RNA sequence: AAUUUCUACUGUUGUAGAUGAGAAGUCAU
DNA sequence: ATGACTTCTCTAACGAGCTCG
DNA sequence: CGAGCTCGTTAGAGAA
């Protein structure tokens, strides 16, 4: 079991805290300005980020625009692709790499060897030196203040004469940059690392480049049609001025040619976006901003081919697009603010002012007028066609408010003669539903909705039936609804004065709803009087023979101004999740205080640099932020002085990188003769031949690894440490250098160890008195725990943070502290308000609570989260420091399972609405354990059940769109009940030895991302510490999470399964629907029961019998006979989806209706014997077409369903010894309710993986996927 | 409806469970 | 226009530009 | 101006 499975890998996690300003820290913080003058060096910074980016994008577009021309390997490329991808052999492989490294090389030597590539990723280019200042400014200032390249225009920032003051703020903050440029230096990297440039042209468009020259050479295979070279490139000549050539040279203003494109040798001139926008103008084809028609490209040109030629297949022939350039701008050539939430309604209201008519009037007042005359039918009275979807429901509740009152009689005239049955396929047919009648698609005239409603005239009770004439009244005040939406606009001089503000937010908090009565009412006049004038306007549906008989009178004011007035659909999907969003309206920016480099690390000999430390005082834990101005008050000066009681001080002793700093100090030219490095060893670190892939000294050759050649750089490793002034204090252990193999086991052991935690007492009284000046900024590390009224359980960032600071823990550092963090300031997102206020009664919201009221003394206020300008502290920790891993992980469990074996037990899941999921803990052999669902959750005592919150919110899709104004944000609600689940999951497997499956989803998936990424670190609230689950030693049973894609046939102990084939299947044995009957022709019906053993009616027991061998079939043929009955009473379904039709469902028996059968023919079964062939000789529509829904029940199990009413699985096959399976006859060793039969042989499907562990031999892969034939195969024999 | 956040909260100035942040860029049921 | 996929960092110290002098 | 002088580089391993 998992009793040595703790400390295994290492990780990393970002506890975060609040600050609270202590003493008066708050007063001197806001006394200057010291975050007032914030938020303009952490907006500013990003303001500066991307105005830093363009340049470094004009930098690409001129370093990729004339130059980096690797000719002719890309024939060497061209070569090992085709005969690789076709035949994957090993020899290839090798110099297709050969021919992968060549390329990015030839490409980025040019590249890293520029005018402006050096001083561009450090000081030199924002500011570096006295006298000018670097090559930022060497483009803005000198190339485009001089020449004119306005992007301002195309941005944020206002014009570049003010835009030098963004640039120079910086001056001396060049060292803050430091992550920033952490991944620019991706951007040019030539590795295999996929955010490159390089990586961007070599493997991810060179190979979209030979399948597009695997194509060009067998486009001219007959392509001669009508390209632009043969018709017109006047447009395209200005578009497609052509610079260069790259075969030989070019003249400089050559149009070229077709040919150009899909050289394999000119695939140098496909590098930039300036040059993809011209690859995917002649592919793509643009506009011109004069109105003017869309003028085409290549396969724009395809598009007018293969509907020309019918050649269906000619549509391989395509050219894919390419990618684009990392980087790079895009060209030209919802929202959140108060003013266009107040402007888009102003501009609906405009819109309306000035909307063009055909007679130079509005639509509202020609489709108003028109009225008049087409209520008389003056228009195509015969031909009003609408798009036929909810036209028949909604124009029968347009005036007469019914279901089933007028648009139910269109029956009789539209798609019921496909083929009478009268001598024309009346039972013989082939199922000519589709190729013989295609009414399905079709539009619904006004003439076809008036004669459709003849016939219900004609069945009207009434002889003032409806005509088309007398109902025509319905549509008259429709547009009226201009009238009523003008009474929304007197208001609004009283509302768009009223949100004179930029970033108003006047409705987004939880207070302001009563002001969107102005809006959410104003803005339903628009709601409603476009939603019911939908009629008189023609969709598109159709099922490949949409023709409708559309007319041209009322048409066209139909689709103008109902296209004219669409200012309110699109504005009303404009207000459409700015009201529903919860208050975590946050900004979350940096602190620095002065400090570029703040709290980058605790260790005590750069402390004035980071200007942070923290201190306990007996787990009241704080921060200090040493002022800048006066950084030296920490020293070991006033350590000396200050030693006296009060704060605890925390002592930081580091040793990072060492690769990178073992040789910093022991080779470097202040130091080095102070070390005394020897004469062979010297040799070695300039050459690098302690390494095996190390970088050597510059000026040198890389040599090769060398045994005594790198254990010598240790044995100097090891005394000269010892010698360094500070870096003896930690006391190393080393082993015999006999036992090192590289410098890896020797690089860890130096970062291992290279940790201390010590502390230093000062004396309170001295700290109190620097904070009154401004010499400190103290703040205490807050949350739940870190205030005084807790009691019982603390979150797990809370049992961490405290126990980095354990003298359990700082014996053997598992909890090593890091650095680089920074400090937030949220501003107060929701004003204050109580609404549950002081000592009265207030209601609870739970169901299964023993308590109805609540009293409270103290108030609540809505959101104390956001009522309060709360600080923000982030803390990067390394669980398991000095055991780190994250390797051959998912193979060492199946190691360990097998050493353990015969006591190891299973989970499952399933999914669902009628559930959640339903988990079920099965054992090793059959009889299972136990089984729940996760509906009943948080079984202490209080039992809340998330299960019924997301129907109780389904039913409540309207109010933001009737009123426009709803509350739910059920965005992350649902997401928000996946986290609960965890924990209930989480405990089962330690404590009853189990593992873990799922399902696949190749939101219902992303609870296996939180599984994946929560059993990294597993500790128990509730467990002792440094116990097997304590805080210290703790379980880690994944590796950690990459992609969905690769989740694996093993995650961990989280084995798979595929998906599907287990909702519908009788436990004991193991049957699924596997046939499908659905009666296309007559005789095939006879082709299913003329394959049977014998169909009798058992009444020896009372019920029917269909006995088959299944060898006899063949859509999946999965062996065994199978001697299905009648005795169970299934269920019919409801045949759902009716509001008035039958969707409830009718019960019908099975072995009642055979004997209707029975009775209609008389076949007798007295002699009890094979009553196969006289059931065989009938053909009939009745006889069959009947007999599918009562062969869609005598199998079907999954039933009972609108209302959840304990709907169960019923066996047919009673096994062994003649008793049947019910699921609710079922013990508790069986599934028991809706999706719990679905969980459970996937637990049985998880047993088989099991049993090849077991007899698992050396074989390094291991068979973990299952196979249709042996998941029918294995179940079957059970019991045996 | 109170939280480092987020979900449900009465579990009472909080309770139970899980909680990885910052900058980037790429891609698409 | 949200989800998904690969990669970065999670640092103290030295050697230099540094105004002092 | 040689002590020192205060932020921007700089050392650059090992799985697979």
């Amino acid at each position: 079991i998992y009793q040595e499975f703790v400390n295994k890998y290492s990780l990393s996690k970002t506890l975060r805290f609040e600050l609270i300003p202590q003493g008066k820290t708050l007063e001197n913080i806001k006394a200057r300005g010291l975050i007032l003058d914030d938020e303009k060096r952490a907006k500013d910074y990003k303001k500066a980020k991307q105005i830093i980016d363009k340049y470094h994008q004009f930098f690409i577009e001129e370093i990729l625009s004339s130059v980096c021309i690797s000719e002719d390997l890309l024939q060497n490329y061209s070569d090992v692709y085709f005969k690789l991808k076709k035949s994957d052999d090993d020899n290839l492989q090798k110099d297709f790499k050969s021919a992968k490294d060549t390329i990015k090389k030839q490409i980025s030597e040019y590249i890293k060897d520029s005018e402006k590539f050096k001083n561009l990723f450090n000081q030199n280019l924002i500011d570096a030196k006295k006298g000018q200042e670097s090559d930022l400014i060497l483009w803005l200032k000198q190339s485009k203040d001089n020449g004119i390249e306005l992007f301002k225009a195309n941005s944020d920032i206002t014009d570049i004469d003010e835009a030098l003051e963004i640039i120079k703020s910086f001056k001396g903050w060049t060292t803050y940059f430091k992550g920033f440029h952490e991944n620019r230096k991706n951007v040019y990297s030539s590795n295999d690392i996929p955010t490159s440039i390089i990586y961007r042209i070599v493997d991810d468009n060179l190979p979209k480049f030979l399948e597009n020259k695997a194509k060009y050479e067998s486009l001219k295979d007959k392509a001669p049609e009508a390209i632009n070279y043969e018709q017109i490139k006047k447009d395209l000549a200005e578009e497609l001025t052509f610079d260069i050539d790259y075969k030989t040279s070019e003249v400089n203003q050559r149009v070229f040619s077709l040919d150009e494109v899909f050289e394999i040798a000119n695939f140098n001139n496909y590098l930039n976006q300036s040059g993809i926008t011209k690859f995917n103008t002649i592919i793509g084809g643009k506009f011109v901003n004069g109105e003017n028609t869309k003028r085409k490209g290549i396969n724009e040109y395809i598009n007018l081919y293969s509907q020309q030629i019918n050649d269906k297949t000619l549509k391989k022939y395509k050219m894919s697009v390419l990618f684009k350039q990392i980087l790079s701008d895009t060209e030209s050539k919802k929202l959140e603010d108060d003013s266009d939430v107040v402007t888009t309604m102003q501009s609906f209201y405009e819109q309306i002012a000035a909307f063009k008519t055909v007679e130079e009037k509005s639509i509202k007042e020609t489709l108003s007028l028109l009225f008049d005359d087409l209520k008389a039918q003056k228009l195509d009275l015969s031909k009003i066609y609408f798009k036929n979807d909810k036209s028949l429901t909604d124009l029968s509740q347009q005036v007469f408010d019914d279901y089933s009152v007028i648009g139910t009689a269109v029956l009789e005239y539209i798609t019921q003669q496909i083929a009478p049955k009268n001598l024309d396929n009346p039972s013989k047919k082939e199922q000519e539903l589709i190729a013989k009648k295609t009414e399905k698609a079709k539009y619904l005239s006004l003439e076809t909705i008036k004669l459709a409603l003849e016939e219900f005239n004609k069945h009207r009770d009434i002889d003032k039936q409806c005509r088309f004439e007398e109902i025509l009244a319905n549509f008259a005040a429709i547009p009226m609804i201009f009238d009523e939406i003008a009474q929304n606009k007197d208001n609004l001089a009283q509302i768009s004065i009223k949100y004179q503000n930029q970033g108003k937010k006047d409705l987004l908090q939880a207070s302001a709803e009563d002001d969107v009565k102005a809006i959410k009412d104003l803005l339903d006049q628009t709601n409603n009087l476009l939603h019911k004038l939908k009629i008189f306007h023609i969709s598109q549906s159709e099922d490949k023979a949409n023709i409708l008989d559309k007319d041209e009178h009322f048409y066209l004011v139909f689709e103008e101004c109902y296209f004219e007035l669409a200012n309110i659909v699109p504005l009303y999907n404009k207000i459409r999740n700015y009201i529903t969003q919860k208050p975590y309206s946050d900004e979350k920016f940096k602190l620095n205080f002065e400090n570029s480099t703040l709290a980058n690390g605790w260790d005590k000999n750069k402390e004035p640099d980071n200007t942070a430390i923290l201190f306990i005082k007996d787990d009241k834990y704080y921060l200090g932020v040493m002022n800048k101005k006066n950084n030296k008050i920490f020293d070991d000066k006033a350590i000396k002085e200050n030693k006296g009681e009060g704060y605890k001080k925390i002592v930081y002793k580091l040793l990072p990188g060492a690769n990178k700093m073992l040789p910093k100090v022991f080779f470097s030219a202040k130091s080095i003769k102070f070390y005394n490095p020897s004469e062979d060893i010297l040799r070695i670190r300039n050459h690098s031949t302690h390494t095996k892939n190390g970088s050597p000294q510059k000026g040198y050759e890389k040599f090769e690894f060398n045994i005594e050649d790198c254990r010598k750089f240790i044995d100097f490793y090891k005394q000269s440490i010892s010698k360094h002034p500070e870096w003896k204090d930690f006391g190393f252990r080393f082993s015999d250098t006999q036992r090192y193999n590289s410098i890896d086991e020797f690089y860890r052991e130096v970062e291992n160890q290279g940790y201390k935690l010590t502390f230093e007492n000062i004396s309170e009284s001295y700290i109190d008195s620097v904070v009154n000046q401004g010499k400190l900024y103290l703040f205490q590390i807050y949350n739940k725990d870190f205030s005084a009224y807790s009691k019982g359980r603390p979150n797990l960032h809370t049992l961490y943070w405290k126990a980095l600071f354990d003298e359990r823990n700082l014996q053997d550092v598992v909890y090593k502290l890091n650095g680089e963090a920074e400090l937030f300031y949220r501003k107060q997102s929701i004003p204050k308000k109580i609404t549950h206020p002081a000592k009265e009664a207030i209601a609870n919201k739970n169901k299964d609570n023993p308590k109805k009221e609540s009293v409270f003394e103290y108030d609540l206020i809505k959101d104390k989260r956001f009522t309060e300008d709360k600080f923000f502290f982030h803390c990067p920790i390394t669980i398991n420091f000095k055991s780190s891993g994250a390797n051959k992980f998912n193979d060492e469990i199946n190691l360990l399972l097998k050493e353990k074996a015969n006591d190891v037990h299973i989970l499952s899941i399933d999914r669902g609405e009628r559930h959640l999921a339903y988990y079920t803990l099965v054992d090793g052999k059959g009889n299972i354990i136990k089984q729940d669902t996760f509906n009943i959750i948080g079984n202490d005592r209080m039992k809340t059940n998330y299960h019924d919150k997301l129907a109780a919110i389904e039913k409540d899709r309207d109010s933001a769109r009737k009123d426009w104004k709803k509350i739910n944000n059920i965005k992350e609600m649902k997401e928000g009940y996946l986290s609960q689940v965890v924990h209930e999951i989480a405990k089962l497997v330690i404590e009853y030895n189990a593992i873990v499956v799922f399902q696949d989803l190749n939101v219902y998936q992303k609870l296996e991302k939180m599984l994946i990424e929560k059993l990294n670190y597993l500790v128990f609230k509730d467990n002792e510490f440094d116990k097997t689950g304590g805080v210290l030693r703790a379980y880690q049973l994944t590796a950690p999470f990459e992609t969905f894609k690769k989740m694996g046939k093993q995650t961990g102990i989280i084995y798979y399964v595929p998906a599907g084939f287990t909702s519908k299947i009788c436990p004991v044995t193991g049957f699924v629907n596997q046939l499908y009957p659905k009666y296309e022709s007559v005789s095939k019906s006879q082709e299913f029961f003329s394959k049977f053993d014998k169909i009798c009616y058992n009444l020896d027991k009372g019920y029917f019998e269909f006995s088959f061998d299944y060898k006899n079939f063949g859509d999946k043929a999965a062996k065994g006979k199978w001697t299905i009955a009648s005795f169970g009473s299934r269920l019919i379904n409801f045949r759902n989806s009716d509001k008035n039709h039958n969707w409830d469902t009718r019960e019908v028996y099975p072995t009642k209706e055979l004997e209707k059968l029975l009775k209609d023919y008389s076949i007798e079964y007295g002699h009890g014997e094979c009553i196969k062939a006289a059931i065989c000789g009938e053909s009939d529509k009745k006889f069959f077409a009947k007999l599918t829904s009562v062969l869609n029940t005598i199998l079907q199990m999954r039933n009972s369903k609108t209302g959840t009413e304990l709907d169960y699985l019923i066996s047919p096959v009673a096994d062994v010894n003649g008793n049947f399976f019910d699921s609710r006859q079922a013990p508790k060793n069986m599934p028991q309710d809706a999706d719990a039969n679905g969980a459970y042989h996937i637990g049985l499907k998880g047993l088989m993986l099991l049993g090849r562990i077991k007899n698992n031999q050396e074989g390094k892969k291991l068979n973990l996927v299952i196979k249709n034939e042996e998941y029918f195969e294995f179940v079957q024999n059970r019991n045996n």
